[PDB]
């Protein structure tokens, strides 16, 4: 893999605003945090602080409507951000770049229309994604041109899919409507993922309690079988609830990890009581089963197809709705949507180039 590959950025947004691009992350060779310019040259961030202090302007001018621009991506792990009209405000803490947190009303980027793609380019190739783990906002498609010349892309919404997602969220009772952030003059900005919905009070900590209790009851009287390694189908862990705790045993008979009854943040964020650091692979499987609400219906996890996903009246509706509106049915609707390979990521080991397309607000 060469030192850089070209990323072609195309503006199909249909919008008139100028575009600002940021390539922010960590340099592979040095491990230092900073940004890369259009030529691929790396610029380490200056030292930050506690409290965090302002970052220098790392913007690169993006493509005008109907046109593309090219930047060179170096061996780097990080994010390509794009914003419409306004520049983003980034800050630097002791340890480096502060991530935006627009679930906070006071975040300096709260009112800016922006999104990002997550990528890694290293000696083993390129990984680039379309993600909705934190929010659903300005749409985009990412792609890779593989060593053999073939292309893969993902992230593309169906026609009418952008407004389709918002309309479906607004109509989902229970608090999902309060996930939507809307310029007080009505125009939609983004919808927060339900993890951040719990944080903001849009959804209650108890929203999944009825379903979770049903799962705990079921697996008090029968085994939950988890085979969490896609390439090692014979490695199985057996879960059973006793004393209110879901306990997993391995082939040898040892209890290897235990789970307390989870809450909404734990499920929607795949963390806390569902932390995934042998526990990690098991937890990741359970996380996906709770978000897709397949745990009750299928005692042999993970699921082998998506046919039974999202059928319960209370489920991760944000994820359900986004997957339904993606052209390829894939999305990063929650952190472990890669369970069963349903996530919007493309990869190649010997990439020739990559693409980011800013899509229309359709």
């Amino acid at each position: 893999v060469p030192a850089t590959i070209p990323l072609t950025i195309t503006n199909n947004s249909g919008r008139a605003e100028q575009i600002h691009i940021y390539n922010l992350g960590t340099e592979l060779s040095s491990g230092r945090q900073g940004w890369a310019d259009a030529s691929g040259a790396f610029h380490p961030w200056p030292a930050g602080g506690n409290p965090p202090t302002p970052a220098p302007d790392a913007s690169i001018p993006g493509p005008a409507p109907g046109r593309s621009t090219t930047i060179q991506i170096p061996k780097f792990s990080g994010r390509i951000y794009f914003s419409y009209g306004r520049k983003m405000e980034f800050r630097l803490t002791t340890g480096g770049l502060v991530q935006p947190a627009v679930q906070n009303p006071t975040d300096p980027n709260r009112d800016i229309l922006f999104n990002w793609s997550e990528y890694t380019l290293n000696d083993s190739g390129l990984w680039i994604n379309s993600t909705q783990v934190d929010m659903f906002s300005a749409p985009y498609t990412v792609g890779v041109r593989r060593g053999d010349g073939t292309t893969l892309s993902t992230g593309k919404l169906r026609p009418g899919g952008y407004n389709g997602v918002f309309n479906a969220l607004r109509g989902q009772s229970g608090g999902w409507a309060n996930l939507i952030q809307t310029r007080s003059d009505g125009t939609v900005l983004r919808a927060l993922s339900p993890l951040y919905g719990v944080e903001t009070g849009a959804l209650p900590a108890s929203v999944m309690d009825d379903y979770i209790n049903r799962v705990w009851n079921k697996y008090t009287g029968t085994d939950l079988i988890v085979t969490p390694f896609a390439d090692r189908p014979d490695v199985r862990y057996t879960g059973r609830v006793s004393g209110g705790v879901l306990r997993f045993t391995d082939g040898s008979g040892a209890v290897v990890t235990t789970f307390q009854k989870p809450d909404a943040s734990s499920v929607f964020g795949c963390h806390r009581l569902l932390d995934a650091p042998v526990r990690g692979p098991i937890s990741r499987t359970l996380c996906a089963g709770f978000n897709r609400t397949t745990l009750l219906a299928n005692p042999h996890q993970p699921d082998r197809s998506a046919a039974g996903f999202y059928q319960e009246p209370v489920t991760n509706h944000y994820a359900r709705i986004i997957h339904a509106h993606m052209a390829d049915g894939k999305a990063y609707g929650f952190a472990f949507d890669d369970v069963g390979h349903h996530e919007s990521l493309v990869h190649d080991g010997d990439p020739r180039g990559a693409s980011l397309t800013l899509d229309p607000f359709d």
